[PDB]
């Protein structure tokens, strides 16, 4: 619909998925871009889907953070069709790691330091409000027009644990590993394993060590590929305990 | 009432005003702690006090930065009184420096520093979007249960700039100088003037010289004093021309 609950005037879509499709309002009462994500309406009409979209909204409403995207309000739109529930969101005029991996190529090193330094940040906030994001990847991490490094979806087989891959618990650790594959594609422009198939990917995270970032792409300090390579451990004992663990060992190697 | 608009659980004053009076509640849908101010009721039967109430909202709106206390929602309650306007915005579990200074006394010189230095921060960000605070006192600037500066009242006379106390035009340096006032206060444990009447501090912020930090409390560095009294400066030209100014000077007496 045009206006959901007469309120927030909808604009051009910023991203779609499976279950939902994100969009760019304006809250009329508050005079305000937001970012409005709402359920596929077909979904809407279902118990299973209307438990897990309301609580993605309290999961994310629980943590408040700089580099953890907002959210504002949640709803439901009065069409014809039934019950249309919504969630409004902090709007970050910007750009994922994804985009800028792909049309900008790699970033330079002292610039990939400090967006990976700050996205441990929101990480460890999440771990110490006892949530897990379980899926950091390029495509949820943003950089705002005021270069501020921005994380979205809290609560793809390149970028997964090997405790994910081979279907075991999660944990921080799962997600430092995660974000290791993010720090190794914006400093090399390539993940750390590729493959024809997903299963090829999957059996590479958990068997396959890793080709040091230096190796890959020119210029990139042994510093550098001693802290990646260990966020990228096999074993989640090997690896940094914590996202603070990460962000102190990046913050050396920048300085 | 009870709930407003049936999702806002009010609990706990946190404090009152002249127009309006700030609750702590809880978003039924998002499972969350928020900080609801509401109108006086008897002032939402009035045109020109409801034009100032929803367009104090929509201010504050406006401005997204950590050291600035989040607008989440904002409406109207279904009292048979008639309707009641109401902000929704982020709860911060702190105190203010206000409350510090009252019943701690005075920070220690680099806490005092790190304090000041965050705020300036805040106002910074309010200039770049062109909002003037226009009321930077230590009651509103609160310190998180996680130690963070938060600025609350975008959109007492012992915190005045001269051109407020003169009745005159007021920009940045009008917020740098008040909150000189408040680094005096949180450094000395005392305002830099204080007399009998509101007239008797108005003219001393205008005529007389502020009396050097050093002075008032021991062990205080001259380079601090210079920092304050630049800030505290009579002429808005030979203030700090910005916050950010300021904050630069600030970080280097504690460096
Ligand atoms: N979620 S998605 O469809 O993968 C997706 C990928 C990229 C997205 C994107 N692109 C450009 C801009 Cl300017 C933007 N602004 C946003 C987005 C959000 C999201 C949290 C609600 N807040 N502010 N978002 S949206
Ligand atoms: N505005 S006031 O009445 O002078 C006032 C003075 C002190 C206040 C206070 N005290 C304790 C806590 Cl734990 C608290 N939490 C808040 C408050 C807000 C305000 C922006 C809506 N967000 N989160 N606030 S309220």
């Amino acid at each position: 619909p045009s206006h959901l609950s007469d309120r927030y005037e909808l604009g051009e879509i910023l991203g779609f998925g499976g279950m939902s499709e994100v969009h760019l309002a304006r809250d009329l009462r508050l005079h305000r871009d937001v970012a409005v994500k709402v359920l596929r309406a077909d979904l809407a009409r279902d118990p299973s889907f209307y438990l897990r979209f309301r609580r993605e909204a309290q999961n994310a409403a629980a943590l408040n953070h700089p580099a953890i995207v907002a959210v504002y309000d949640t709803g439901e739109a009065e069409t014809p069709a039934g019950p249309l529930p919504y969630i409004v969101m902090e709007y970050v005029d910007g750009v994922t790691l994804r985009d800028i991996v792909h049309t900008e190529g790699p970033m330079t090193p002292k610039r990939a330091i400090e967006v990976i330094a700050d996205a441990c940040q929101a990480l460890n906030f999440s771990h110490q409000n006892g949530i897990i994001h379980r899926d950091v990847k390029p495509a949820n991490i943003m950089i705002s027009a005021t270069n501020a490094v921005k994380v979205m979806d809290f609560g793809t087989a390149q970028y997964l644990s090997p405790e994910q891959a081979r279907g075991d618990s999660v944990d921080a650790r799962s997600d430092v590993y995660s974000l290791g594959c993010v720090l190794y594609e914006v400093l090399t422009g390539e993940p750390p394993f590729t493959g024809d198939s997903p299963v090829s990917v999957a059996y590479q995270h958990v068997r396959e060590d890793p080709i040091p970032p230096s190796a890959r792409h020119e210029g990139l300090s042994a510093d550098l590929d001693a802290v990646v390579l260990k966020a990228l451990a096999k074993n989640p004992e090997n690896r940094y305990q914590t996202a603070a663990e990460m962000r102190a060992d990046l913050v050396r190697v920048h300085n």
